[PDB]
């Protein structure tokens, strides 16, 4: 009787696949509200309203770096907006404001009859993702908006690592050999600061700073985990509890931690 459960029962194979069960379409945002540019990905056949996820790139970067998440997540039953920031050189606090503005605009479009996502979104169920400074921005978003249902930043950085205010379920993807935002001074301290949430830390063996970006060679695992985390926590969908919470016990993972999951 979970009103938010969508799609067939998951399997490892179905979550590792390039595409989930639903057909995906996309469109460009005509007039971004409070951010630079956006692409919205959505399922055409999810069978009920779905939650929305906003995804932000890192410093200097654009939608291309994070775009693979759009179809991957949308095909499992989410509306996903990938953004460009107002400036490629925006810092994490500005990136958080823009991420939240993008979620607001998804809500606007859900109420706009000419939009392809008209009536497709449950605006009460939202999540945040992003790379590097965009990952820091996602954590700021979560700290400031505790009704967000999930966060899953990748290779995050912020000038502070104290995210003890975050009560939103948070999965941190990290990249072992990150030279930009080293794990030991960025992703791991951030993970360790969070005391009141379901949380997880998944470090990719040998990964550079771009190890969770479009074109990575761990899309099966990373995509399984991101989808599972969003499903479990955005949809309250306990079919995904093991996928969300498990240690993959994988040679592709150099460090795994989880708590309250
Ligand atoms: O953009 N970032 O991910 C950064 C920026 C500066 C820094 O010293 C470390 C990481």
């Amino acid at each position: 009787m979970n009103p938010y459960a969508r799609g067939p029962n998951p399997t490892a194979a179905s979550l590792e696949a390039s595409a989930g069960p639903f057909t995906v379409r996309s469109f460009t945002v005509s007039r971004p509200s409070g951010y630079g540019a956006g692409t919205v990905y959505y399922p055409t056949n999810a069978g009920g309203t779905v939650g929305a996820i906003a995804i932000v790139p890192g410093y200097t970067a654009r939608q291309s770096s994070i775009k693979w998440w759009g179809p991957r997540l949308a095909s499992h039953g989410f509306v996903v907006i990938t953004i460009d920031t107002n400036s490629t050189l925006d810092q994490p606090s500005s990136r958080s404001s823009q991420q939240m503005a993008a979620l607001g605009q998804v809500a606007s479009l859900n109420g706009t009859s000419s939009s392809p996502i008209y009536g497709k979104v449950d605006t009460a169920r939202m999540g945040v993702m992003g790379w590097a400074m965009g990952g820091g921005g996602s954590l700021i978003s979560a700290a400031n908006n505790p009704s967000l249902k999930a966060a899953a930043p990748q290779a995050p950085w912020d000038s502070s690592t104290n995210f003890s205010s975050v009560t939103v379920p948070t999965l941190i993807f990290a990249c072992e050999n990150d030279s930009i935002a080293p794990v030991n001074s960025s992703a791991l301290p951030i993970y360790d600061s969070m005391s009141r949430n379901a949380k997880q830390f998944l470090e990719i063996n040998g990964g550079s700073h771009s190890c969770a970006n479009s074109g990575n060679s761990n899309q099966a695992l990373i995509g399984k985990k991101g989808v599972a985390w969003m499903k479990r926590f955005m949809d309250n969908d306990t079919r995904y509890s093991t996928f969300a919470c498990e240690n993959p016990n994988s040679t592709r993972v150099s460090d795994f931690r989880t708590a309250n999951c």
